[PDB]
C-alpha cells in the first residue's frame, strides 16, 4: 500500500558507498546510507524489502535547484525543528505539516532550505516505488532524508 | 477514526427544514439536508452516526466571507469539475486536489469559489466531529457539500 508514500522511479537513492542508485533499480539486500536521529550519524543499512506501486497524485519539493517527486504522504526530515514532516500528514499520526522555508537534512549532514512546495496529477499513473531498510528505517533521496515503510506504522 | 476526516465542533449542519444546528449537536435520527450528485436534486436523510474525535491539525477553506474548518483529508464537492476533492487526498484514493479557486456546492445549488486555503496546528488538540448519512452520504457543513463517512 501507499501508508509510507513512495518515491518515483527516477528518485536517486545514495547507496552506502556514497554511490548514486535509482530507486526502481533497488534491490533487497542492497547496502544504502541512513541516518540515527539519536547519535547523529550515518549508517549503512541494508534494503529488506523493495516495491513497485502506481499512482497520479504526486508533490515536488525543491531545495534550491535540486528536486524531489513523491506522493504527498512522504515523511521527510527537518533537521532544523527536529521533527518528521509530510506535505500531506495523515491526522493523529503525530506527523507535521511540511512546508516552503521548512529544512531538509543532505546526506552530508546539512540543513537544505525547501524552496517551493507543488502537487500536480499526471495525465496517466506512473511507477512509484517504497522501500524498507533495516534499524534506521530511513534512506538518502536525492540527497535529502526520508522514511522508510515500517511495518508498526 | 480520521480517514474520512472530521470538522470543528462549530460547524453549522443544514437541517432537512434548512435550520442549522452545530455538529455537535447532531444526533442520531436528525434529519438533515443532502445530495445525490446524479439527480442534481435535494433530499432529506438520517444521520445514521455521529463520532468525538481531537486532533490538532486543520485546514480552514474559504469561499468569500464563510468559511469551513476540518481536517485536511476532508472531502468536498466541486460542481464545476463535478469531481470529490481534498486538500491532501490520499494517493490512489481517487480524490482529487481541492485548491484555491476551485468550486464548491451551495446547500442551494450555487457555485461558490474556493478564495483561500491555509492549513495550521492549534496549541491544543481540539473536538472534531464525522458524521454518517443514509443513501447521499453527504451533507452541508456550513452551507457547501461535504462527503459523510462512508
Ligand atoms: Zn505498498
Ligand atoms: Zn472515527
Amino acid at each position: 500500500n501507499l501508508r509510507g508514500g513512495a518515491f518515483v522511479s527516477n528518485t536517486q537513492i545514495t547507496m552506502a558507498d556514497k554511490q548514486k542508485k535509482f530507486i526502481n533499480e533497488i534491490q533487497e539486500g542492497d547496502l544504502v546510507r541512513s541516518y540515527s536521529i539519536t547519535d547523529e550519524t550515518f549508517q549503512q543499512n541494508a534494503v529488506t524489502s523493495i516495491v513497485k506501486h502506481e499512482a497520479d497524485q504526486l508533490c515536488q519539493i525543491n531545495f534550491g535547484k535540486q528536486h524531489v517527486v513523491c506522493t504527498v504522504n512522504h515523511r521527510f526530515y527537518d533537521p532544523e525543528s527536529k521533527l518528521w514532516k509530510s506535505v500531506c500528514p495523515h491526522p493523529g499520526s503525530g506527523i507535521s505539516f511540511l512546508k516552503k522555508y521548512d529544512y531538509l537534512l543532505s546526506e552530508e549532514g546539512e540543513k537544505l532550505q525547501i524552496t517551493e512546495i507543488k502537487t500536480f496529477t499526471t495525465k496517466q499513473p506512473v511507477f512509484i516505488y517504497h522501500i524498507q531498510v533495516e534499524n534506521n528505517h530511513n534512506f538518502f533521496a536525492n540527497g535529502v532524508l526520508a522514511h522508510a515503510m515500517q511495518v508498526s506504522i
